């Protein structure tokens, strides 16, 4: 007995008495992710080096085309695209998909772990599809998750029912359910943040970090980790517990991370896992988007760690 | 045209006029690296999950076995083995290999980049091979390098004539020379260190760090990055420039990283690349080891960055 | 735009307003076939040769376990199994699957193309499942097809709607629809038969062959081809046209090929393609099985070629 | 222990005391074979089918390019090229390679086993390399063998010291020595020939064939097998014993198969394996060619079987 992503999705679609439109969608995503994974591990690079005689772009095209061919979407929002992609009426479905085809594109040259981030909305309204359909608060997410191309490829899927992790067996090109109904640690022992912006941190953030290195109660300090790729940092948080942070500073007073295809999908995954995702002031998933490429500060991870910072945030209020 | 590791290695062996003994060794190493990469990528995991019909220990076995069969080694030092392995008189060769089969094994469950580290010495004290033969300063390295199992697999090889990077094309199981004679930037813009040990840093490290976040002349501060995997962090340093640091602290008064199979190979690669690798007080490669599992502090990266920290070390003494 | 087997099956299940039970079944088969394909191409053979320190049996276990885990079957008939496999009431579905996990097992050692043959029946009755449920004439087939592990892996699926061919892209482990609604040639130019049994052929067969080598109308003779693996021979017939034959002789007066999991699936595929499948006397698909391992003579291929022999058969009646 | 082609080849080069020039050649060949196997298995075909973002010509380019870069060849003869290719003075070596990049190209669309055939001569007439250098009897072969892309990929290598079979482990892209010093059965029980040419067979062939179906002393008749792919049929002959025949006929008065890149390599492999390879009148390897694309009749296989046919040839003369 072994559970594959294809089996899992189908059984979940069956229990939910769906028309099978969303299952077609999730199966198309699974395929896109396997295609991207293969391109990322450099299969066929020899030909590029003349054996017989861009990566973010290839990833964008793969997701966009595999998604359109699902006949289950009406609007697509990509980080690589200025405007939202409205699906041809021939292949038009009822879902809105926001995604980041290849996050951590800067890390590509250094071979650091990268990934794909996606969020699925059910179109709410009854008129010609437009960018306005993507502009829904993260709380309205039908499904969300990510694919991490690290030492191994893994797809983390989060739905109303919970969070489940699927490992890619590259030998047979099938995702195996290796961890079901994942719940995050209450309190971790690692903080993640680009301390190279110390000079720009607000007093609350500055205080929290200081508390981590120099525990006032003289407990053991927190270990530091900052890969540089959100999917890698956040996935480690989900699995090992702790706190990831990318608050505002000179690098945009609105933070760097995007709301629709980065913050929301990860916040959704986090909350479903039993953790928190805040901007320091409000819950990320309750923000009403104003633009499809709207940025937003984010602090996420173990509940007890995120709450501790939230208090320090209140102190300086 | 297309250059494969196999062709490159043989070609170099010929120019060098070797008896082809080292070529056999480097060829065996290459084979061990492709076997580990495959295991790491989780190929065939569906079989563990009951489709019907460890990773560090497996990596250890692969490297040991594949090396012994090369008939080119006499002494082997693994991080996984308390004692140095002495090869059978039947399979003995003139080379001593010091390696770390799978480095960053804590990051495995989190799916973060990991790797293999190797250092090759030539047994000169023609006596019965013993542990003593591995106890040579890194200055005596014949060849050294590493394999990074990140988003893609790469093998960095360093020898007297330079450093060369080989990307693995998993389709055909061939390493392609993607970068020739690699040389690191004089000055970088990223510092790498576990700041969670701030409470235990010596005044030199403490001053340098704060100088990176708050630059005297108001210039751009350095970005921070700390994957938690030496091979990953050092490769980023090599490719993008900057400085990696794992100084001595209370928990590790002599540092955490090992001299023979971690510090030395990376120090050797750094020097051949045109960078510096120091203990803070002296060059890593000149240290004459006393224990095969001897630890050593390490600071490496761009020359200009490493020098700056070395001056601060001189200032506080 | 590209069609995958997973997409195809789902859309076909949707048009047919199924409960999704048979789709779960076809998806489980797709997975089993990819697993077998990988084992056949020898991935991981190095470990068997001690790098770090039966095939028909593995194939049987894979299909049996992957099928049971579909929760869509009640009875399974395998060539490798003396008795039919009755599914545990926990995983019991409504379908009966007859199959040959690895046909041409004798050819394995010679590396000749081999394959998998399957036929799907819908249980007809309302009582405890038993072998009796498998004993239905081939005309009652819901679906049938085969997987050919040759120069490339291909799955041919035949249903009431038609015959469609899917090519396995081993890089992403996905079956691509490369040929839809396949129809066989009216008249081919190749005959396939083990002429090493000439001494045992009945006069009709003997006459046909003679007509092929020495055309009475002085037309061009037929080329000969006999791979030795039914799936390979039959697939070539389906694609290039011609006639495949395995009539009775001293090698059992009932022929060698099995009715349920070899003759029927291939006859079904053939008829759906626009060809014929006969025992010389009757249509293969109309035979009422008496035993699950019942053998049956078979002549299949292009209509005009099969009819020509049928006449010669009548002449000698 | 585990023996890889790479290790085996180098080891043999060392014992032979070669300048490592031929080793480079055999290493390049090996690389070309893994590239062809991958293309043949249809890896990445999903990209032709619009997932968004020949085979014989491609195989030709791969072999030519990978061989030229080995800096070990001066003259190349391909079935795909009318004229012999003369390597640039810059990349020239002392070896002449005669090859058939992808044999059985008619069987491609039918997915039947196909392969690569190669013969290696040493240029002895030290003059400007020309077509003349390839015109040497197969008796002058330094090395010969083939790659079979069947159910699994295998590389058969034959040299003065014997014939060795290497199985490809596609996971790690390594050829493993699965069979050492291969030697064919004295007598087989399978005859291989296209009997569709019965109307044009000489009385010797005709008598031998009928003697196989109707044995004088009532013994068991021979089984028939004719894949239609030389490499596949010859490999079956090598592994299981028997006789392969492609005699001269009206359509091919001098046979169909080429001397330099088909007959010779297989004849060489046969002789080293302990079998016989005849034209019916003389040994294939002793023929001094006049044309690079010269055809030649061929009969090969177990010694006892080939001898029997040779006696019948003597009887009718
Ligand atoms: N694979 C599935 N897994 C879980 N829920 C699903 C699945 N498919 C559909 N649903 C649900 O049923 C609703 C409508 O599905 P659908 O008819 O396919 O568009 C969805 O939005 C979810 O509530
Ligand atoms: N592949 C090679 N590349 C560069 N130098 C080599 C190679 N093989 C051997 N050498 C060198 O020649 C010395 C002796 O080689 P060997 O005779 O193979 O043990 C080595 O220790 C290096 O100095
Ligand atoms: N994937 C499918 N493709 C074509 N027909 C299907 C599919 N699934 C179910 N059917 C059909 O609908 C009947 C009952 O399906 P089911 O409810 O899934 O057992 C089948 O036996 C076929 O007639
Ligand atoms: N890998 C090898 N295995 C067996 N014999 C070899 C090998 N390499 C070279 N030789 C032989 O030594 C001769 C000259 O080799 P080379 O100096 O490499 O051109 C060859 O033509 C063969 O006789
Ligand atoms: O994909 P991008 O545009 O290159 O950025 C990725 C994001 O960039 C963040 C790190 O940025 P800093 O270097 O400012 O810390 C990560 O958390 C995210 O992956
Ligand atoms: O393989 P190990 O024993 O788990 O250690 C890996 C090393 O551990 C260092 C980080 O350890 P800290 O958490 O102490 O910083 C990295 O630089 C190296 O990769
Ligand atoms: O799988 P098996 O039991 O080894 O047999 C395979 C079948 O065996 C037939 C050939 O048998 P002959 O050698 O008698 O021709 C093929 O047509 C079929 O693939
Ligand atoms: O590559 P080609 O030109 O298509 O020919 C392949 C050869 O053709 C022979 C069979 O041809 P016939 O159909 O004439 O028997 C086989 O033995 C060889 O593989
Ligand atoms: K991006
Ligand atoms: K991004
Ligand atoms: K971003
Ligand atoms: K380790
Ligand atoms: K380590
Ligand atoms: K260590
Ligand atoms: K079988
Ligand atoms: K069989
Ligand atoms: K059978
Ligand atoms: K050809
Ligand atoms: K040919
Ligand atoms: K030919």
């Amino acid at each position: 007995n072994i559970v594959t992503l294809t089996r899992f999705v189908m059984e979940q679609g069956r229990k939910a008495r769906g028309t099978g439109e969303m299952t077609q969608l999730l199966n198309s995503l699974c395929t896109a992710v396997k295609a991207i994974s293969t391109a990322v591990r450099k299969a066929g690079i020899a030909h590029l080096y003349g054996i017989a005689g861009k990566l973010d772009v290839l990833s964008n095209d793969l997701v966009i085309n595999v998604l359109k061919s699902s006949f289950a979407t009406c609007v697509l929002v990509t980080e690589e695209d200025k405007n939202a992609i409205i699906v041809e009426p021939e292949k038009r479905g009822k879902y809105v998909v926001c995604f980041d085809p290849l996050d951590g594109s800067s890390n590509i040259d250094c071979l650091v772990s990268i990934g794909t981030i996606f969020g699925i909305y059910r179109k709410n309204s009854t008129d010609e599809p437009s960018e306005k359909d993507a502009l829904q608060p993260g709380r309205n997410l039908v499904a969300a998750g990510y694919a991490l191309y690290g030492s191994a490829t893994m797809l983390v899927l989060a739905m109303v029912n919970g969070v489940n992790c699927f490992m890619l067996d590259p030998a047979i090109g099938e995702f195996i359910l290796v961890d079901r109904n994942v719940k995050i640690k209450k309190k971790g022992s690692i903080y993640s943040i680009n301390e190279g912006y110390a000079k720009e941190f607000d007093p609350a953030i500055t205080e929290y970090i200081q508390r981590k290195k120099f525990p006032p109660d003289n407990s053991a300090p927190y270990g530091a980790r900052y890969v540089g790729s959100m999917v890698a940092d956040v996935h480690r948080t989900l699995v090992y517990g702790g706190i990831f942070m990318y608050p505002a500073n000179k690098k945009s007073p609105k933070g760097k991370l995007r709301l629709l295809y980065e913050c929301n999908p990860m916040a959704y995954v986090m909350e479903k896992a039993g953790g928190l995702a805040t901007t320091g002031k409000e819950a990320v998933l309750d923000i009403v988007p104003t633009d499809i490429h709207q940025r937003a500060p984010i602090i996420l991870g173990s509940p007890e760690d995120v709450t501790e910072l939230l208090e320090i945030y209140q102190k300086h209020a």
